[PDB]
């Protein structure tokens, strides 16, 4: 899992900010600029780039950043498993 590594460059670019390092305790609530709008933001950056699909469902489990650190892994074990599409 070299998620939280890979993601803090996607958090600092969807953010637009310098000083955030993540961390599997930073949430929304640590950071006032992420809200409803920049959380899809964030998700639809991590669909475009990591080509990886989050349910809503998924997002009830997203409470952290370590949430994501997780998800994001998984979804990449699901690329090691041969389904390849670009976007």
């Amino acid at each position: 899992m070299p998620t939280l590594d890979a993601l803090t460059p996607i958090f600092r670019q969807v953010f637009d900010d310098d000083s955030i390092v993540l961390t599997r305790e930073t949430s929304a609530n640590d950071i006032d600029a992420w809200d409803s709008l920049s959380h899809m933001n964030l998700i639809v950056s991590l669909e475009v780039h990591y080509k990886i699909k989050f349910a809503l469902g998924e997002l009830q489990k997203l409470k952290n950043v370590g949430d994501l650190a997780d998800l994001v892994d998984k979804k990449l074990a699901r690329k090691l498993e041969h389904h390849h599409h670009h976007h």
